[PDB]
Formats: structure tokens, C-alpha cells, sequence
RNA sequence: GGUAAAACAGCCUGUGGGUUGAUCCCACCCACAGGGCCCAUUGGGCGCUAGCACUCUGGUAUCACGGUACCUUUGUGCGCCUGUUUUACC
């Protein structure tokens, strides 16, 4: 099918896992080594389930921005003995748009999802539920709850995490090549 | 988890397939190259539906023994661009006994289930619904419908496919290296 | 012109030489001469902000020592980008 789906189902099978944390189910990303990406609200604890089986974090960076804003992230580093396929290579140093994007969830909810958005904006200033943030993307598509998590995604671009919608647009954290510089 | 469920997933995510037929849906092996496995009941048409994608058939194989003895297999050579995960180093010359076994399943009714069978014994022949029938592996799990295709396996070893069960007892037919010297 | 197909180029510079749409900036080609970089080297390979898949040369972790995960190199299929052809179709 499409080159984007190609792209966007290798990176499921290599890179996504389902999760599970105190505040309920998420498609997780892995980045590189150990460290991987949920949505801020996930509020993972000293130990998460990801795909069913109990593994413990090492450690949990919030990410904000210089000026303390929100970005709506939270990186954590995954006692695990199992390396996650490096995709630095696929994050961009600034906010991306595409023309075309696919956003893919895996959970008991949305099993095997993969929904094509269309037309990425950068949509920057959002007032997230009384919590300003930053660096957000807009796309314009009819979103539901459980779908925090998903992987925005073009061929050859991760673009960023679903983390939040309204109804009739969705809203994606992006995803920074320098958030992973090391941490 | 076990050594067997880490080798189980490994070979789910790289070499399995869900299909579906004119004649229901089954887990699919794929062997090496574009060669899989399917249970003869699944009687693949031209085309398949491979995770939810059309793929031709370029070659099908009802596999029969020298004396003529249904083995409840068909090997199918694949329409795809992409080669499956040589898994033939996996494969016995003879059927195999193993006192640890864990059944394998991934359809939508059996989404990412592993099933721990326990002893593996050698059964040979059996009067699968009144067709003479050779290589059976026998094992003890009171097993249900569209299980078939499902794969047997213990770490390091893929010992069969799952094609029939009774109530009681499940049946995988083995599967023998030399199935594949070129095929 | 489109519109399909095919088919063949792509390391980077200059040195020519043409041609070129045209007489001007080009674009191509035709060649030469340098500089390279990579590999597993009598050799290979080097368009990829577009990737996917297997395979191969080595590593590193881990393991119930059967495997597993990642990195790295070799190749091959599919995809993509530029051209230059050729053929239809309108």
C-alpha cells in the first residue's frame, strides 16, 4: 500500500508498544536504547505494563520547554535488556508539516489502527485542559479519548505523539530530533 | 517470561501472518524466502488476503509423503517484493518430541495469544475426518476452532502447525526441514 | 504537447569539445584530467530529507546457553530523485 503505510507498520512492529499505567492505556514509542516516549498524562510510575508484562523505569524526564512551558512529554528509560531500533534519524530538528500524514495507534481499544490525518499545520500555543503548551501540531481530523500515544507519521518522519483533540481536530506533541540528543 | 515466549514472539513478529480464504482465517508461517505454510483446510485461492492486503499466489503445494499419505499442509509460494526471515535452521529433519511447547495463534478472534501446551508427543498417524493422515504431533491441550495454523514451537525449534483438534487433544502437523530444500 | 509505458544513465570537481532551447543563459550530452570517500580490496561500491524487506561481515548486551535485542558492514528485491533516450496513446 502506500509508502507512509509501509513506513508506518514497520515502525509499529519495531518501535511501538501498548501500555498500560495508574491512568490508563497508551501506544508508547521507543526512540533509541532504552528510552521511549509516552503523553504527559500517562503519569507512568515506578513501574509500567507494556504489552502485558511488568517493566520498571529507570527514570522519567517531563519535557519543557527554556521557559518551563509544558511540552506535554514524558521520556522514561525502561529496565529492559532489549534495545529499541534507533529513529533519531527520522525526527527533525524543528516542527514538521506534511500534506499527507498517518497517525497509528496500538491498543485493546484501537487495535492495529492506522488512520490517515491529511494536512499537518504547526499549530504552536495550546491551552491543554488549564495547561499552557507549546509546540503542538494540528490536524484536522475527528479524534477520541484513548488515542494519546499514537505515532504521527510521514515516510521517512516521525512527526510527533498524539496527546489530546477537540472534537473535530487532533492535537500531536511534536517530536524534537534534540530531545534525544542523550536523555 | 520464558526463553520459549521470548523465541515465540520473536518469530510472530517477523515471520507470522494473518490470512484469510474462501474458507476462514488462520496464522500463517512464513518459511524463508516467499515460501509459507498453511493447513490444507485453508485451501488458498489465487489470491489471499495477508493482513489485510491482496497478494497473489504464484504456486501452492498440497504436501503428500512418498507413499501418497496426506501430511495436512500446503506450502504456498508468495507474490511479495519482501522475503521472509530464513527460518529453516529452525526446522528438524525429523519430528520432534519436547517436553515444553508453546502454541502460537494470531488471528482476530486469538489476537496475541500464546498458549502453553506442556509435553509434546510423537502421534504419527491419525483419520483427520476420514482422510488417511501421517506425521501428527500430539498434544494435550482441549483446544477450540480457528486455532489452525496456529505455530508449535519450543526456543530454537518450530516443531509444527497447528490443523485439528478434539476436545481433549490438539494435533499439529510436523514440520520437517526437507520440506523446504527448495521450497 | 500531454498521457501512458518501456530503456539507460547517476562520487565531486574542473579541462576540452560540441550540441543544445537558443544564440543566450542554459540544459544536456561527447569526452578527458584531477580530487576523492566507503568496503569484506588483482577488487568492488559511492543520485536517497524516503523509505521497506531479506541477506551478509563483524561487534555489544543478555539468556533455561536452545535463543533474543540492538549496532555495524556486504549484497539483492521493491520503492523514491534527477536527468537522457525509446515506444505507443490522445
Amino acid at each position: 500500500m502506500g509508502p507512509a503505510f509501509e513506513f508506518a507498520v514497520a515502525m509499529m512492529k519495531r518501535n511501538s508498544s501498548t501500555v498500560k499505567t495508574e491512568y490508563g492505556e497508551f501506544t508508547m514509542l521507543g526512540i533509541y536504547d532504552r528510552w521511549a516516549v509516552l503523553p504527559r498524562h500517562a503519569k507512568p510510575g515506578p513501574t509500567i505494563l507494556m504489552n502485558d508484562q511488568e517493566v520498571g523505569v529507570l527514570d522519567a524526564k517531563e519535557l519543557v520547554d527554556k521557559d518551563g512551558t509544558n511540552l506535554e512529554l514524558t521520556l522514561l528509560k525502561l529496565n529492559r535488556n532489549e534495545k529499541f531500533r534507533d529513529i533519531r534519524g527520522f525526527l527533525a530538528k524543528e516542527e514538521v508539516e506534511v500534506n499527507e500524514a498517518v497517525l497509528a495507534i496500538n491498543t485493546s481499544k484501537f487495535p492495529n489502527m492506522y488512520i490517515p490525518v491529511g494536512q499537518v499545520t504547526e499549530y504552536g500555543f495550546l491551552n491543554l485542559g488549564g495547561t499552557p503548551t507549546k509546540r503542538m501540531l494540528m490536524y484536522n481530523f475527528p479524534t477520541r479519548a484513548g488515542q494519546a500515544g499514537g505515532v504521527l507519521m510521514s515516510t521517512g518522519k516521525v512527526l510527533g505523539i498524539h496527546v489530546g483533540g477537540n472534537g473535530h481536530q487532533g492535537f500531536s506533541a511534536a517530536l524534537l530530533k534534540h530531545y534525544f540528543n542523550d536523555e
